[PDB]
DNA sequence: CTCCAGTACAGCGCGGCTGAAATCATCATTAAAGCG
C-alpha cells in the first residue's frame, strides 16, 4: 500500500489563476486593513465542492505557519458558523476558536463581547475569516436571520478587523437583507467551476498539473483528446467528484500491479462515485455511451442556488 | 442563568361557503321539409 503514497495522492493542490486572485486580495486585505481606520470586508462565493477550504488551509498555511510555531499570536482565525446561528451561538465559538478561554458557560452576549473586543487586540487578530454563511436562511421557507449580520456589523465598528466571508452563491440574498452589510462589504468575487472542455482552456493546464502531481513516476495518461471528454462528461465542472473519482481511480492503481491509471481501473472508479449525480445524468465509461456535445455545456448561473427554488 | 410550562401571537393547512366558469338540461325559437 505504502500510505505514504496514499496521502501524497490525496492531498495535491493545482494553484488555478482564480485561487491565486483570491489569496492575492486576502493578502490585500490582510495588510491593507490598517486596524486605525475602516477594513475592506471582502467577501467571496462558490458552489459546492468548487475548492473552498482548501483555499483558506492554504490560506492559513502560508500566512500562519510560522507565527503559529513561534507562539500564541493567532493573527489569522478560521470560523464557520453552525446552523440556525443565535448571535450568542457564532460569538461563543468565535470565542473559544481563538486564545486558550473557558468562555462558553455564560451565555450572554454583551459580556463576551466585552471579552471579545478586549481579546481581539490583545492576541493581535490580523483577520477572521468565515467559512459557511448559508446557515443563515430557514430551511423550509426563505426567511433570513440577521442577528447575526447586525451583530457582525457591531464587531467591525466596534474594532477595526478585517473579515473575509465565504458561502454559498444563493447566501447573498442574506447580504441583500442589510443594506449597511451590503454596502460594508464592497469586494465579492465568483468562483464558479470550469467552463468548458472544447479546447485551450484553464481547465487543460490544472489537468496536467494534477498529472504531474500524480504519484505516478511516468505519466498519468490524462489531458489528453478524448479523456478530458469523458471527464467533463463525469463531473459538471464540479472539482470535487472530478478530484474524487481520480483518487478513487489513483487508489485502484496502486493497490495491485499498475504502471499508470488505464481503461479497467478507472471504469471501476466510476462505478463507485457515481451516486451523488442526478438521475437524467448521463452514465458514460463502462460499454459503449459515446458523448454528444451537448453535454459538455458549460455550467448555468444557478449552479449554486439549487438549495432555493423548491421553498 | 437555564430549562420547563403556560399563554399569546403568528402562520400554514384543511374545511366550508361563495362566486365564477364550464357543462349539461331543458326547452324555445327559427328555419326547412313534408303533408293538408
Ligand atoms: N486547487 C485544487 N487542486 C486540487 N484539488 C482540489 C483543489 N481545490 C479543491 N480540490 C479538491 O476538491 C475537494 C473539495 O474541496 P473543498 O471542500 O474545499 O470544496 P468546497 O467548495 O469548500 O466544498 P464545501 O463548500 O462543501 O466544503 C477537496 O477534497 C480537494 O481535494
Amino acid at each position: 500500500t505504502r500510505e505514504a503514497r496514499i496521502s501524497r495522492a490525496k492531498r495535491a493542490f493545482v494553484s488555478t489563476p482564480s485561487v491565486r486572485k483570491i489569496l492575492s486580495y486576502m493578502d490585500r486585505c490582510r495588510d491593507l486593513s490598517d486596524l486605525e481606520s475602516e477594513p475592506t470586508c471582502m467577501m467571496v462565493y462558490g458552489a459546492s465542492g468548487v475548492g473552498k477550504t482548501t483555499v483558506i488551509k492554504k490560506y492559513l498555511n502560508q500566512a500562519a505557519a510560522a507565527a503559529a510555531a513561534g507562539g500564541d499570536i493567532i493573527p489569522v482565525l478560521h470560523i464557520e458558523l453552525p446552523d440556525n446561528a443565535k448571535p450568542v451561538d457564532a460569538a461563543r465559538e468565535l470565542l473559544v476558536e481563538m486564545g486558550d478561554p473557558l468562555a462558553l458557560y455564560e451565555t450572554d452576549l454583551a459580556r463576551l463581547t466585552k471579552r471579545l473586543t478586549e481579546l481581539i487586540p490583545a492576541v493581535g487578530v490580523k483577520l477572521i475569516i468565515i467559512d459557511e454563511f448559508q446557515h443563515l436562511v430557514e430551511e423550509r421557507s426563505n426567511r433570513v436571520l440577521t442577528q447575526v449580520g447586525n451583530w457582525l456589523k457591531m464587531i467591525l465598528n466596534k474594532t477595526k478587523c478585517p473579515i473575509v466571508i465565504f458561502g454559498m452563491p444563493y447566501s447573498k440574498v442574506v447580504l441583500q437583507a442589510n443594506s449597511q452589510l451590503h454596502g460594508r462589504f464592497s469586494i465579492q468575487v465568483e468562483l464558479r467551476p470550469f467552463s468548458y472542455q472544447g479546447g485551450r482552456g484553464v481547465f487543460k493546464t490544472f489537468l496536467e498539473y494534477l498529472d504531474k502531481a500524480l504519484p505516478f513516476e511516468k505519466q498519468a495518461g490524462l489531458a489528453n483528446e478524448s479523456l478530458q471528454k469523458k471527464l467533463y462528461a463525469f463531473s459538471q465542472g464540479n472539482m470535487r467528484s472530478l478530484r474524487n473519482l481520480i483518487y478513487q481511480a489513483s487508489i485502484e492503481a496502486i493497490d495491485n500491479q499498475h504502471e499508470t491509471i488505464t481503461e479497467e481501473d478507472f471504469v471501476f472508479a466510476s462505478k463507485l462515485t457515481s451516486g451523488d449525480k442526478p438521475n437524467s445524468w448521463k452514465n458514460p465509461f463502462e460499454e459503449g455511451v459515446e458523448v454528444t456535445e451537448d453535454m459538455l455545456r458549460p455550467p448555468p448561473k444557478d449552479i449554486g442556488w439549487e438549495d432555493y427554488l423548491r421553498h
